């Protein structure tokens, strides 16, 4: 028959663009259709909305030519049974991978068979209609229900609806849905197949309210307001039916509406008779922003003119408002400041399903690290998020699901009128189901798609339709007139980067290139792949400073998080760097900049405290009183001036003492440390009476004094052992170290198959600063009046070329001190190594880390802003940071201070500690895989370079950042317990 | 125009003052009579230091109509006001902006993109060479390169730059 498989698969509608639905419904805004309208205002369950989401058969075929005729009416004897919210690569079905003909789809097409046997009742059969919902189907489906085919459906990230009253009997039903991996669609979503969002059942009455949308205008000064509600009813039109618009704060109704059907007149013919439109006035509205979710209740009851109720339909209702002016995005007439984060939709251990408390946990930590804006990635998310962001305060921009980023061209199907009715089904749809969320700030018109003339004609569509919201889209160059603001991808603050036709300017000169007038925020910067974030501050010092650089958006919040969200340490630094309070230092004074638009500080209290080298002297604390966009001024009471030698720091933090919705009580938002005032040590160690001894064999130099000995290798140069009574502590030599781990940004995209040679890592290993062998030049061993000098000096040679000398002096006097000095030349020509230090595996193993020095967290000198200087101690653990991909971590900057087991080194460097060498980081290629080695590995550096961040294709460590002097001097002192 | 009055406490009390209008009026409109038909002559200034009044927007305007092949520069006012073509800030710096009350300096980058600004930006005087001098000029010169409507300056007094005696400075290398 015409439900057969042979039928209905012989069109191939999956290989068609100009078939992108059959038999589907219109989109609008989530409905429940309650039947009572205390419960649509109380947000209660509907009786009317019934989850189908559970146990369902499931079958697997290599291609939908391959499906038996019977599992059109009975489910197959092999099916597997599985929760349907799910994606089938998730049991074992066909593999998914990370990673040609634009209709047409590869023929061995994987094909899920989904089933379902549920129970109808006799009431939802009597009357009404009743549809079913399927929130998302991964890429293209064919529907059955009782054996009878209903429908076809695409965009997988939109809900598809279908009317099922004439396909529906009494008791027992069968849902049959046949799944494709790819179809046309797939074009337009350049994996992870399935039926992965919610499916319901929705009943609603034969008069049935079909849409309504809310929109906000407000006068001047935002103190009045209008709410228009446009409704739209469907079915029989009667003299009747009326239409109620009530709004609630809370238990309290501040406004209601009631009229007939029938608009006002649009044209010669008339107006619409279904639809009415509803004025409400709201007088001193409480206004929705992020530091202020104020959120109404919008109630609209369908019923009759005596008073009996059809069905009710309720929102969330944010008074708000988005415009550009003067080049500058205002919301509620105020300059935003964007920190945003672009997010995916990820779960931890369940691939694309998405369920509300992980949505809840992401919200929570985002406005814990102070984001206040979301990208929805490359497509429209849970319907649920957005209203977990109207109620807690984030703004969303909201994406179109159109990516054709593996089109040569580019713009080849975005430029093509014959895929303008496919790309305008996943604009209009996503614009016509969340249009009314407050959160909602921004339209995007899709992810890296090249410009096209559909991009003009969509972008036109939406500032039609919806005028209250600004429309962005990056691409053809992230300044065409399909977009509002200017949003370059990874644009760099300083440095240009003049591409062919789709040039990436420095965002400071973008902004002022000749005509230019719209805002600049950034819809990805900063990528997080592995260790990276350096050169964040950079951003955030362009952003304050430039009022039309309003933000962006950071890439890959899942990330700056692990899978199981454990915060990565650059999450710290995001966190220090769009903090709202920033601070100022005058003589005893602190001023506090509030960065907040709308809030007072009445959740805020300044701590401060002065402390010596890490032992604090005094603190206090102080509430804040500071206006948004406010000062206020902070005398601090009389400092101590030790006259102890050391540096006095001075550290201030934001506290609020009440917990939030987001927050917990004692939560620190906001930081900033100053250094004081530093007395110089001019005092002298007291002139010791023994003297070390120095004994010479043609194999070693060794020294002895008390129970300690160094012994020194004459053939290579570097101390090679030292013991303490008769134990050794030195497991490798200590010796110098040019090379690190390379990082993701170190590698870029070079591949062993395909190499980059301008990446980092590239240029390292072909000037052979891996394989760089060190020669020993001089050796001198001295004993002096109280001391004994030993003198090295050492040449790194690869292929005939110098590229490295380092010459060190070794002081040992009579206190058991032994004083390194360290002079390194590096040549101009090799290219500037990754680091200039020293590195030994120490023979002990010890539980503690203890360090005077920058931050606990691991920091770089390109990131480090966050981190503060005083006393930490860790276990040796949290000094080793668990990159999927291992590199180079866990350094600690600024650090004057460190102690391990019975060592003691004094001095000005950077250091990791671990029980991985760089050796093993490099040769691994996934952390889980490392191996804990016999001792400890310290790596000392005087100098480090920069990790990048800006991207992860090419080099990104700026030029202040880099090991470029060519001659390097430090010095460091290794003692032990006495 | 030889019109300076820096020394003004309000410094546009004569400016801002219509019974001053005469006479500024004459050294605008005579120079312009003077030297309009001189090739090298493509920028008219409308004077030094003197605040910014209405007789610098009626001034303007005059010029303007008279002689609409040549814009109208003037600093004063904050070096961007009504009366210019050309935003002219007087040392204003590539990347530190120094904000005064109501004549802010900002650095010429961020000058550039204030919101609703379209103005080229040359700096009148900027670069003082005042004795061992100089410092940072490389610094004005990659941001005249790399931005459009940074369009140069003026360095302040060519002698100076040389002595008296025209003796070169090391500062001109």
């Amino acid at each position: 028959i015409t439900d057969s498989l042979a039928v209905v698969l012989q069109r191939r509608d999956w290989e068609n663009p100009g078939v992108t639905q059959l038999n589907r419904l219109a989109a609008h805004p989530p409905f429940a259709s309650w039947r009572n309208s205390e419960e649509a205002r109380t947000d209660r369950p509907s009786q009317q909305l019934r989850s189908l989401n559970g146990e369902w058969r499931f079958a697997w075929f290599p291609a939908p030519e391959a499906v038996p005729e019977s599992w059109l009416e009975c489910d197959l004897p092999e099916a597997d049974t599985v929760v349907v919210p799910s994606n089938w690569q998730m049991h074992g079905y066909d593999a998914p991978i990370y990673t040609v003909n634009p209709p047409f789809v590869p023929t061995e097409n994987p094909t899920g068979c989904y089933s379902l046997t549920f129970n109808v009742d006799e009431s939802w059969l009597q009357e009404g209609q009743t549809r079913i919902i399927f929130d998302g189907v991964n890429s293209a489906f064919h529907l059955w229900c009782n054996g009878r085919w209903v429908g076809y459906g695409q965009d997988s990230r939109l809900p598809s609806e279908f009317d099922l009253s004439a396909f529906l009997r009494a008791g027992e039903n069968r849902l049959a849905v046949m799944v494709l991996r790819w179809s046309d669609g797939s074009y337009l979503e350049d994996r992870m197949s399935g039926i992965f969002r919610d499916v319901s059942l929705l009943h609603k009455p034969t008069t049935q309210i079909s849409d309504f949308h809310v929109a906000t205008r407000f006068n001047d000064d935002f103190s009045r307001a209008v709410l228009e509600a446009e409704v739209q009813m469907c079915g029989e039109l009667r003299d009747y039916l009326r239409v109620t618009v009530s709004l609630w704060q809370g238990e309290t109704q501040v406004a209601s509406g009631t009229a007939p059907f029938g608009g006002e007149i649009i044209d010669e013919r008339g107006g619409y008779a279904d639809r009415v439109t509803l004025r409400l006035n709201v007088e001193n509205p409480k206004l929705w922003s992020a530091e202020i979710p104020n959120l109404y209740r919008a109630v609209v009851e369908l019923h009759t003119a005596d008073g009996t109720l059809i069905e009710a339909e309720a929102c969330d209702v944010g008074f708000r408002e988005v415009r550009i002016e003067n080049g500058l995005l205002l919301l509620n007439g105020k300059p935003l400041l964007i920190r945003g984060v672009n997010r995916h939709e990820h779960h931890p251990l369940h691939g694309q399903v998405m369920d509300e408390q992980t949505m809840v946990q992401d919200i929570l930590l985002m406005k814990q690290n102070n984001f206040n804006a979301v990208r929805c990635s490359h497509y429209p998310n849970h319907p649920l998020w957005y209203t977990l962001c109207d109620r807690y305060g984030l703004y969303v921009v909201d994406e179109a699901n159109i990516e054709t980023h593996g089109m040569v061209p580019m713009n080849r199907l975005t430029d093509d009128p014959r895929w303008l009715p496919a790309m305008s089904e996943r604009v209009t749809r996503m614009v016509q189901r969340d249009r009314n969320h407050p959160s909602v700030i921004i339209w995007s018109l899709g992810n890296e798609s090249g410009h096209g003339a559909n991009h003009d004609a969509l972008y036109r569509w939406i500032k039609s339709v919806d005028p209250s919201r600004p429309v962005q889209y990056e691409g053809g160059g992230a300044d065409t007139t399909a977009t509002d603001i200017i949003c370059p991808m990874y644009a760099r603050v300083d440095e240009d980067q003049p591409f062919p036709a789709v040039p990436k300017w420095s965002i400071k000169k973008w902004l002022s290139l000749p005509g230019e007038t719209r805002p600049l925020i950034l819809c990805e910067y900063a990528h997080a792949m592995g260790n990276s974030l350096g050169g964040f501050a950079k951003y955030w010092q362009a952003f304050r400073q430039y009022p039309r650089l309003q933000g962006g958006f950071v890439w890959d919040w899942v990330g700056l998080v692990f899978a199981d969200r454990t915060p990565h340490p650059a999450l710290t630094e995001a966190k220090h760097q769009q903090q709202f309070f920033q601070f100022r230092l005058s003589g005893q004074t602190i001023e506090v900049t509030s960065e907040y638009l709308f809030r007072h500080s009445d959740n805020e209290l300044l701590h401060w405290m002065v402390a010596l080298d890490g032992k604090p002297l005094a603190s206090g604390e102080v509430p804040l009183d500071v206006a948004p966009q406010g000062k206020q001024l902070i005398e601090l009471p009389e400092l101590p001036q030790p006259e102890s030698a050391g540096q006095l720091w001075l550290t201030v933090r934001v506290v609020q003492p009440n917990a939030t919705a987001w927050s917990e009580a004692g939560h620190i938002s906001a930081w900033q440390q100053w250094r004081l005032a530093e007395n110089l040590s001019v005092t002298l160690p007291a002139a010791s009476h023994a003297i070390p001894h120095l004994t010479t064999s043609e194999m070693d130099f060794c020294i002895e004094l008390g129970n300690k000995r160094w012994q020194f290798n004459r053939q290579s140069g570097f101390l090679s052992q030292m013991w303490i009574g008769d134990k050794k502590q030195l497991l490798t030599p200590l010796r110098d170290q040019f090379t690190r781990a390379p990082l993701d940004n170190d590698i870029g995209v070079s591949e062993a198959t395909r190499i980059d040679p301008n990446a980092w890592v590239e240029r390292w290993k072909a000037a052979g600063h891996y394989q760089a062998e060190a020669a020993l030049l001089q050796c001198t061993a001295d004993t002096l009046a109280d001391a004994v000098l030993i003198t090295t000096a050492h040449a790194w040679q690869h292929q005939g070329k110098t590229l490295f000398i380092s010459r060190k002096t070794y002081r040992i006097d009579g206190s058991g001190q032994m004083a390194i000095t360290v002079d390194v030349e590096v040549a101009s020509d090799t290219p500037h190594p990754a680091r200039i230090g020293l590195n030994c595996q120490l023979a002990q193993v010890a539980e503690r880390v203890n360090w005077l020095g920058l931050g606990p967290q691991e920091n770089y000198p390109d990131r480090l802003t966050a981190a503060c200087f005083d006393r930490w101690d860790l276990p040796l653990s949290d000094m080793y940071t668990p990159y999927v991909f291992p590199s180079e971590n866990g350094l600690r900057c600024g650090t004057r201070e460190l102690n391990y087991g019975p060592h003691q080194w004094r001095g000005d460097f950077q250091f990791n500690i671990s029980r991985y060498s760089q050796q093993q980081l490099m040769e691994t290629s996934h952390r889980h895989l490392l191996h804990a080695e016999e001792g400890t590995w310290l790596n000392i550096d005087g100098f480090h370079m920069g990790i990048g961040g800006d991207d992860s294709w090419s080099p990104s460590v700026s030029a202040e950042f880099q090991l470029s002097a060519g001659r390097y001097h430090y010095q460091l002192v290794w003692c032990q317990k006495g």
